């Protein structure tokens, strides 16, 4: 067993979290189909560069590394994969200090 469709996700996103700024997040992703297209959405629409957010491509293994310091960078992040899609909500909560 290990085929199970386009895109194995096997990212720690796939839910709604509400959580303040400063929250790190690593989406890993292992593809059944090297058909998979690597397209990315951020904030559910392509904003001005505020988080910090890297690339990294390497043979069937594409994983991006997103870590949310920027409250601005808040939004829905849709991941696109050839034919798959992936459902998260980041919400920015001030703190309870």
């Amino acid at each position: 067993m290990e085929p199970k469709g386009v895109f194995a996700k096997e990212q720690s996103v796939h839910n709604e979290v509400q959580a303040e700024a400063g929250t790190t997040a690593m989406l890993s992703c292992e593809v059944a189909q090297p058909q998979t297209e690597v397209t990315w959405y951020k904030d559910g629409k392509k904003l001005s560069s505020s988080s910090k957010v890297r690339m990294e491509v390497k043979g069937c293994t594409r994983r991006l590394v997103v870590q949310q310091v920027g409250k601005a960078d808040a939004g829905e992040y849709s991941c696109e994969a050839g034919g798959q899609r992936v459902s998260f909500q980041l919400h920015i909560t001030e703190p309870l200090e």
